[PDB]
């Protein structure tokens, strides 16, 4: 945990400073309420099992932001390839993530930092 | 609350100035009485959950005015998109908010300050 990490003089991860697994879970839940309420986005998920997806997204974001738990989902490029997702869609999704982070009280500077980790993933996500 | 924030040497926000979350609740109720009575505005709210909207409006205004809690609703552009809202409509709503603030006894100068925060939002709403 964070205490062990600090005892080892390891820098505080984004994961730890935003509140770890519980924070990520809450953010991902809200993120998906936002995404599924967005008529430009909801249809992408029509044939999707949301229950499982939220789980994999928690694992993915946690791992991306410095958490210890494994990602147990499929590779980004394979999952998203062929879904007709454009940079327009990717950007809307990123906007919803930023909104969920803001709603959870994460400082704007940290939101920007998180967008810096996530934005390069568009190369694997978009059509 | 305001007491703890002053102990931290935070400058007084507009939110804290006008009476905080409880003052904003009261203003928002009166605001919508005015809005829904306005024939030029009321049809936009046909079918709207007023209780929910009012709560999100309290959150929004409280946050914009420097309050302690984040806004948790949808952003202004998304929510108002495709409704054909014009500068005329926005101006009417801003007018009703100012009148509600006036009725609540907020000093004219502070209402002017609040309108300075609200008026730029028209780019997203319209
Ligand atoms: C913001 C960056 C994104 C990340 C980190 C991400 C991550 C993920 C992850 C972890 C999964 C689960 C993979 C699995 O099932 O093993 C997934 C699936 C999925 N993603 Fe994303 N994604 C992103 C952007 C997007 C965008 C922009 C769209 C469409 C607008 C999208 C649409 C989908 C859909 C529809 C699935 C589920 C496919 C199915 O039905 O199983 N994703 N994504
Ligand atoms: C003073 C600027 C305004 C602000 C701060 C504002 C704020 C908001 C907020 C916070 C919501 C709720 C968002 C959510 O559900 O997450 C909302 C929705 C809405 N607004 Fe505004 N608004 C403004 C101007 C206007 C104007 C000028 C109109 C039309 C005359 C309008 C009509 C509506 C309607 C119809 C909804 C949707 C209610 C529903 O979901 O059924 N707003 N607005
Ligand atoms: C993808 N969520
Ligand atoms: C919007 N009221
Ligand atoms: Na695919």
């Amino acid at each position: 945990g964070l205490l062990s990490r600090l005892r080892k003089r390891e820098p505080i991860s984004i994961y730890d400073k935003i509140g770890g697994h519980e924070a990520i879970e809450v953010v991902v839940e809200d993120f998906f309420v936002r995404v599924l309420a967005d008529d430009q986005l909801s249809a992408f998920f029509s044939g999707t099992n949301m229950s499982r997806l939220k789980g994999k997204q928690v694992e993915f974001f946690a791992a991306a932001l410095g958490g210890p738990e494994p990602y147990t989902g499929a590779p980004m490029k394979q999952v998203h390839q062929g879904r007709g997702i454009t940079m327009h869609h990717f950007s809307l999704v990123a906007g919803h993530l930023a909104d969920a982070l803001t709603a959870a009280g994460v400082p704007s500077e940290t939101i920007t930092e998180i967008l810096g980790v996530i934005a390069p993933l568009a190369v694997d996500v978009t059509s």
